[PDB]
């Protein structure tokens, strides 16, 4: 039988977009085409405020706009407990947390786009064990994004090469490079970011007069 | 004052998609920031079911799902005249018919992505004087692809440049390159569009059994 | 052991570009790592002068360039066959004369990208025993291309279909989209297109003032 | 007069590819497109060794591949200054050193790709001070990629706001997606790298038997 598997993204969310939403769709595709698995639930957890230093819409209004963009959807929810937290969190503690809800059983894969993969070889931006705990005890889908090459990446890291069962590339047929911080700007400027993102988010940001 | 403008997309919509949808989006904020129009409506026709050889679904199935992709649209629609006349139509003579029924005053441009600007040049492809009345008579907004020059493709034609006024060339900032062969592809295979296309085209189509 | 290949690639080459340089390389790769086949020779031929409405820097010019791109390369080169004959050739009869000259004979394959193989659907432009012949007699190598699915084109098109054990699809995780469209237009703004073509065909457009 | 410029990249070059060339064209043509500067010199600077976690070919190796990458270019020099240090020197420090070189000076502007202007927002990887010191005594020639928005970085970094008249952002109607990543892996897979990197780096890592 097939391995019941919970993906989780990280990340901001500030808005969520439509590339956000296809992850899981692709992710979800590949786990299932290897045979060996079976995906059961997607999880959007949005970054909590204190993160680094942006112009983060508050917590609770990107909390809002996913769980509309995922109205339509029957398996991926969000959940706003990292956010909630009083402080940031690093990734491995958002997944020990989620874990745990598991168990109150299914493996529990971090979630995200190929140029979080390449932040792995950032000096100083992330601890190796935290690495190797992410694709030791949990594991890693990653999709691809233009201009990143994920094979390389994980056969030039000691510590990718070394755990490569429980990573998984899955590859995006379409060139879709939505990036949030554009979708951003062009509300800014007045312009329509309609069918990038959902229509039930852009009325939440009209509503509530986000990124003006 | 601002000239009013309506702007006409031909094609096989076959599904439509959030690319095609993105199309106007794009081309009604360019024609905005100009200062000289005001886009009051969006027409998408989908070609008639005689046209060329291919797997195309039924135009009433065609027209049927752009209306739901439309649901959420306040300014562009569906018009099914072209795909219910008895034959396939050229491009100039369904600008004709829809400049007709305008006059029953705006102008009407015939949008589509650069590289459908591309084909102007194939051999036996496009009569000269259809072009020149598409750019002359009336006029054309394209919007940007990957991989295509539309600036290039005007110098280049002695027919374009002679028409530069009457042809806008939008930017798309965003990488969007979904074809509609890969989302019948996907389909086929009975894997996830979902945020590639309308969630309601989505429904239509499994409702329909269409692109098994 | 493995079938010696030729690569035969048709095009306007106005100016040939290292990513027309880059799609030999491409294809040859591929068809080794089948195990089944060895690339022998790669063959670039500049279409005839008086081929389509485009205006096209003089054959005699783009042949050279050709030769010049092709300095460098041990297994490509230029042969103007094509382009010296009185009037513009079909691609079947172009195929045909370079089988003849082969003549245990090496398969002869036709290597494009994959925007040519959506030409194959375009009304009236390729006869369909032409599409036929080129497929089944020679072959096909086609090197994907952004917003292009040449698995789809194949699946909806029963002569492909019928025959695509005799296309070969290539590609490479790079997102290389230069158009000679671009090119030619840079060039006649004085702007560089050194590292997008070949140093020496940059020497050569500037000693004979091309694309002015 | 013109302002005279001198362009400085940093990076690991391992190896060094025509986009990293292409990188310098581009941003001379938009600098001098602006009418007021006239750029002097380019400088190559690859990472010393000691840098980072990721395995770099040897400083020894990056510098001789630059060298002859730029053989052909008139204006662009590779400087070993920087990986000929005992170790590891952040961007500022390169800078103020040559500047000090320089020493009616010309302005040195550091250059590179839209990725790295995102890392400015990363938390603990750039001094605020140094980022400051870079925009205002240096200034900063950013070249598009994509899936970033540079113009919405600069928005969203009031440091970067504050100094924006001396970053400068040009870009090109070209994907050119490549990257050294993808480069190393073919390599190591005997897979060709032609027309992706100059002719004279592949000699020197065939002759070396570098990226086995
Ligand atoms: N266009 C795209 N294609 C593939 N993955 C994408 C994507 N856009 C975002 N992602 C992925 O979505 C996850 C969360 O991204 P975010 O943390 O919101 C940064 P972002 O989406 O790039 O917006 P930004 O521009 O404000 O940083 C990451 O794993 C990222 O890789
Ligand atoms: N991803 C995209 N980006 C920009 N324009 C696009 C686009 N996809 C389609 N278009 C445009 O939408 C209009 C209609 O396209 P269609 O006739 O449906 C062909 P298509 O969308 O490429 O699907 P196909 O793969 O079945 O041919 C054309 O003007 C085309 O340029
Ligand atoms: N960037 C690219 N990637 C892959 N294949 C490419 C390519 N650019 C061109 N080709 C292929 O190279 C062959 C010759 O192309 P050409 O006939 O010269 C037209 P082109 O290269 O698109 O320039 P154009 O802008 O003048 O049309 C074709 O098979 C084409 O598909
Ligand atoms: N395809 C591309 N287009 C534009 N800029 C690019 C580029 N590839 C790299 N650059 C730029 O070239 C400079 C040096 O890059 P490097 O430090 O060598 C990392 P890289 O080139 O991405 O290879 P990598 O895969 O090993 O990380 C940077 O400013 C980077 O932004």
């Amino acid at each position: 039988s097939r391995i019941p598997v919970v993906l989780l993204a990280c990340g901001s969310f500030n808005p969520i977009t439509n590339m956000h939403l296809r992850m899981f769709e692709v992710a979800r595709d590949h786990l299932h085409q290897t045979g060996m698995y079976q995906v059961i639930q997607g999880i959007i957890s949005p970054v909590n405020d204190t993160y680094g230093k942006k112009d983060l819409a508050a917590s609770h209004h990107r909390v809002a706009m996913a769980r509309l963009a995922l109205q339509t959807s029957d398996w991926i929810r969000v959940d706003p407990w990292e956010s909630e937290q009083a402080q940031w969190m690093e990734t491995v503690k958002v997944l020990r947390h989620h874990h745990s809800k598991l168990l109150r059983v299914p493996e529990l894969k971090l979630l995200c786009g190929a140029d979080v993969l390449k932040t792995f070889q950032t000096p100083n931006l992330w601890k190796d064990a935290h690495i190797q705990e992410i694709v030791e005890k949990f594991g890693l889908v990653c999709v691809g994004r233009v201009s990143h090459d994920p094979k390389g990446y994980i056969a030039e890291s000691p510590i990718l090469r070394m755990h490569q069962h429980n990573i998984h590339l899955a590859k995006e047929p379409v060139q879709n490079e939505i990036s949030a911080t554009y979708i951003r700007r062009a509300l800014g400027q007045g312009q329509s970011v309609k069918y990038l993102i959902p229509d039930a988010v852009i009325t939440y940001i009209k509503d509530h007069g986000l990124y003006t």
